[PDB]
């Protein structure tokens, strides 16, 4: 009755749902917003209840087991991206970690797209590699044959437990073909008799502009720190997808103590009331700023924004799995680090930081920050050049952001 | 340097300013958002500094340590949003209105008021300050400059006219007060009497985005930040904007009566104001479409008291010159009475039954049995409150869903 | 069932009640602490439900929907701490005091006051409410029932005596008002004039743990919860406790003038009250030791205005009768006037130089140039606030560290 | 200057340090308490600053704090000060702190030595999750016997590298002890025989940081559930790891890689909590002694009381006298009537809350065999002294006469 998804047959819009879904005000004194349970300690009505509770939590008896504020966030997040279930954690990285800890074992192999968020690559290549997990890279995320080849290469060395992709990629907005990935995992399953669990890091576009569950992806992972929170003021992670898989992640979250805290949960609920509004606004502005960059009167720059990438295969994937371009993109100045540094330092409205998806616009130079630990050769092959600048557009007016970039070109 | 109003000469848009104006990250270790000072106790660097501090605060020596850091940011941004010189924020809309009354009224003073006012303001005037010796005089017709002058003259017959307090648009009919005509009548009053009543506008329904009384010579605006500016039906807060010297007297009262906003709510306000432009324009967009749909719905003809649907010539001339949008709170009148209104409201799924307004969620109420049930029938008539009138305050939900909910209500109550 | 005041017939101690009184965990999903309602907007289940609510608010139908959930717990516990029938919390100490003056004063009314008062209170009386037509009359000697009766008589010469407003112990001298004698003087006043002034005690310095004015017939107590009850110099709030009918009138003013405490601060207050007994007794213990060391310090003979060190007979009989501890705020007087007092305060490293009191950290200030610099010099001097006087408010630091800090200040000054 | 540890030569007491250590008010506008940075995003003053930052963050250039959140840093300085450690890192929970230690040091094939019984959550991490990643565990039979500690180390080394010696003392719920000095000497002898040294880790939640400082006894690292005594108000979740700088640095790197930092708001609550941690832990300990003494002599039923002050054994008391300066406030007592009697007793209480946490302001009670220790097999449970009649209480700040009256009522109704 408080999980109503439709009205007279037509489904409700997400922005409507984020004000009530999963919360019954009259079970909380009529409060129109959910109260914050700033505690993790809930007492039992009896010792018999306490024993009964632990019988169920442990599985000694078949199925109160969720924090009230986390449950509302999880219900609303899964609704936003079309998933059966969701679990929220203390951070994007602890959400990704819980997935790896839930499913990987020594001897396991995983397939990954390239490039991944640096912290994810660190978990795979440093920590889990040392725990006996092998990783195999997809050569070209737009080539289904390359996805299948990576799956076969992984299967040669052990069980392929996970197929973990991140699309669009940072900072070039390169894409992974989700439908092609699903079909390659279907053929793999037909050949080997088991199916790798598919996971998509959906932070850049989701949950509003991309829903991996609509493309057969088993789980999506989010750094709620970015767009969903959207105010650069809370850290949180989320995992959405099929109920049985999310249940294993929830078990790991509880075992490794990775729960999101109640106060941040209250901020997330507040944030989710404007997530539709904020993400569409930021994307509209970023679209305008990108088009202005692509034809600016100062200096020819390459603009790696999804609407400006002309390749046929790219656009076929984009049209099929994305409903907007997000608000994070990069452009490439002529010249190297020196020009990019002078450009960034001339801006007044973009703040120099490595985060993304805030109410304020952010800017950084990946080669000297997010990607400074990668060798210069591997940066160049990944398209991260010394002239590349990444912006994450916020809620400022497009005319002010454009005027800010205009001033930077002149003063550089 | 932390108060930049323009870029290469052109002024920055308000939505751009709400992410930086009045805050320098590098005086707070680069934090891109202001830290929260959850304290009101700030130590002195020396006993001499403390003595110097109290010398200045009291006026013993002529002149920001005199403002809480988080309140200062909210006030700078709020004044920027509505074009004012200065602002002071309080614990609530009612304590902001109170501070204005306490700062300027004295025994024997008279005030001019528009009608109807928020119930809480009317209680302050008619119960508390009347007992303290303040007389009030009502404007008969807020669209008539002659009626404004007459109320001012009637007030001046009884004593000094200290305040001219108006509220536009009015709740629940969205009736208007002609702010430019009030300015001209106050100009003529000042020419005749040699003093000028301070003018104040409760700007909660439309401000600060869709109406800026300071652009019309109104001395001060007062706001319930609890409504639109906060916008998420959590924090409670008030704001007063206007001329710096008047705001300073209001600020002095705020300190003496201890009605400062708390820091945690200030941090919530700062967060809210990062989306206030977007939220208010979206809510107004949906309300305009919902109002237009009500006006031609196929179930039953209803009067719709939304500013864009009120055809009177004088009203529209006032609306066009002092408003840039219609807000998102409006009323419509069903045929029949309380019984039909109750069946309509109870059939809705997306509107919550509450008396607040300007939240992210859409709200609905029946004023005759709630907000205006304690007033005599005469006061209901003067506010346009009949038993069939229903007031909605549109939130951020999609207009197609709100319309479907209202369409369903007509069918299930008809 | 959740307002249980005793166990096996015997009443529960206050520190026990601060962990449960007025809260049923099983009405909140078993949560052992009350959830925070960060909203003031509560919806009705139906349009009829809304009409019924306002029927009750307006008195058309006789009568918790009429209180915020977190403020109600704070108020229940606060009234419990000081033995009052009822309580109402506001945004600040000053808005709580204001609510009292706005609830009861009218043009022409007179009030009786003790001296000295908190500076902010003195400003409300002598500036704002005087301009609204209220006169004030001072008790010359708070230990003298004759002086209390005299002020009441002087007040009635000019108009109705609506309030008898006292603050005991006084800030910063710890001067006392004889509360039992005040009640008896008001009884005799009522016999002569046929009406009784409402008595109010600002109970911030000692309450609610070390003094309960309701046990001495005081009609209302007012608190700056910003001080001891909050105790962490991180929230601002006020409270009024006392007779149910009087608190109800203050509450109506609180709502009409928009002085509600916010929910987040209410949650912090609930958290704070779980240690208010513990914190106030610790600070009081430490202050006794620090005052005793000051009274015999090895550097300079100084007068110490701490309740345990003021030897006067009338003082101690009043103190023993109405106080169960001495608090942690007190003053001492240097010989070197303002110049030496400034050198002393500036040499300290552990006491923070600030005007607040009753925090976890120890505080120090010079009242003649700060807290009481707004009072005319004559009234300041006549109340014992002298240029050499230094006020300390002891926190939770170890007494040996505070003494070492004061010892260093004597040397470096 | 903001990290001053002494005054005129004598070191400041911990309750004094918890109000100032690691914070300079005049770098925060005189605020007497630290402001809350409710953000993790800190901007660079220049592109060159950003490149320099990552030069250091990656270890390409050494540090010449920009690399710690302001509020977490104050908590970490104060925690390390309280327990005498060189360094500290705080995480989102006790379990994420314990996990970070395991993830920083364990590899497939590694062995660890553990005390018994451990917290149920720790036992699950070892026996389920890290067992499946290839880690073996070996239990110390008698924590008071140095021979038993060395035997466990030798047994572990037969099967692979002994990476960790992980103990929890006093143990939950029996208050059984690990001889920490004897453990250090056994690790010395182990190191002499094998040429490598397991890292020693002590879960110090029940007594620390006030009543036990493992760093004073050669323990390499302590781990805390700050959720219990340090927070102390049953309203925040947090973990802490303290110890040697090089080891904490490796734990900190794991914390960052696995995203388990504590959030800013909980850090601000922790700072507030630590201002009363000495007062609260000493008070709870006083009450616990009085309640335990009353239980040992109650007129209703002879019960065994497992409170450190009531355990008469010579070896136990020598260990306790040497490494503890107090008994904490969590302890157990054993009824005769097994689970059925334990349940009737617990259900009869009015002031103790039936819950599994410990170290709150409210006193708590639970039955470990069916709750906290129900996930460990019954054989391992029974050998660790967790029996069907055992009841665990955690004393809070209530007055002892009220808790005693409450337990008295429970005995009668049973």
């Amino acid at each position: 009755s408080y999980h109503k998804k439709d009205i007279e047959g037509r489904p409700l819009h997400p922005e409507t749902q984020m004000m009530s879904y999963g919360f019954d005000p009259f079970l909380s004194e009529g409060a129109v917003k959910p109260p914050v349970f700033l505690t993790s300690t809930f007492a039992f009505r009896s010792a018999e209840d306490g024993a009964d509770f632990f019988d169920i939590v442990s599985g000694r008896k078949p199925l109160r087991f969720n924090h009230p504020n986390l449950e509302i966030v999880e219900d609303r997040l899964a609704l936003l991206d079309g998933s059966e279930a969701a679990v929220v954690t203390s951070s994007g990285m602890s959400a990704i970690s819980a997935i790896f800890l839930a499913f990987l074992r020594p001897g396991d192999q995983l397939v990954q797209s390239v490039p991944l968020y640096g912290g994810t690559e660190t978990l795979i290549a440093k920590y889990f590699r040392e725990w006996g997990v092998g990783a195999h890279s997809i050569d070209n995320g737009l080539s289904p044959q390359a996805i299948g080849a990576a799956l076969e290469a992984a299967a040669q060395q052990g069980p392929v437990r996970l197929c973990y992709v991140e699309t669009p990629a940072n900072p070039t907005n390169a894409l992974i073909d989700l439908d092609g990935m699903r079909r390659e995992l279907d053929a793999f399953e037909a050949r080997h008799g088991y199916r790798p669990i598919s996971v998509c890091d959906n932070t850049l576009l989701g949950p509003i502009f991309q829903k991996p569950s609509e493309h057969g992806v088993d789980m999506s992972v989010y750094s709620l720190t970015k767009y969903v929170g959207g105010h650069s003021d809370l850290v949180g992670g989320g995992v959405t997808g099929r109920r049985d898989l999310v249940a294993k992640v929830r078990a790991v979250r509880s075992a490794f103590g990775s729960q999101l805290d109640p106060h941040s949960s209250w901020m997330l609920i507040r944030s989710m009331e404007t997530v539709v509004l904020r993400m569409k606004q930021a994307a509209r502005t970023a679209s305008a700023v990108a088009k202005w960059l692509a034809t600016n009167p100062h200096q020819k720059v390459d603009v790696y924004h999804p609407e400006l990438i002309v390749d046929d295969a790219y656009q076929a994937v984009y049209k099929r799995q994305c409903t907007g371009a997000g608000s994070t993109f990069a452009f490439v100045l002529n010249g190297g680090r020196a020009e990019a540094f002078r450009f960034i330092n001339a801006l007044h409205l973009f703040k120099s930081a490595v985060s993304l998806g805030g109410t304020e616009s952010l800017i950084c130079h990946p080669a000297s920050t997010t990607h400074s630990g990668v060798p210069e050769a591997a940066r160049k092959a990944a398209g991260v050049s010394e002239g590349l600048i990444r912006v994450s557009i916020g809620l400022e007016h497009e005319e002010d952001l454009i005027a800010d970039l205009d001033h930077a070109f002149r003063r550089s």
